[PDB]
């Protein structure tokens, strides 16, 4: 996409790397926090 939006997860999902060393995906639609990549299924 032109804007540079890397289509990893939906544009409402924010993957942050917790100090644990694990990427966690925080959804900004409902506002939840999951470690497990929702695109794995």
């Amino acid at each position: 996409g032109s804007p540079g939006i890397q289509s990893f997860l939906p544009p409402g999902w924010e993957m942050r790397i917790a100090p644990n060393g694990r990427p966690f995906f925080i959804d900004h639609n409902t506002k939840t926090t999951t470690w497990e990549d929702p695109r794995l299924k």
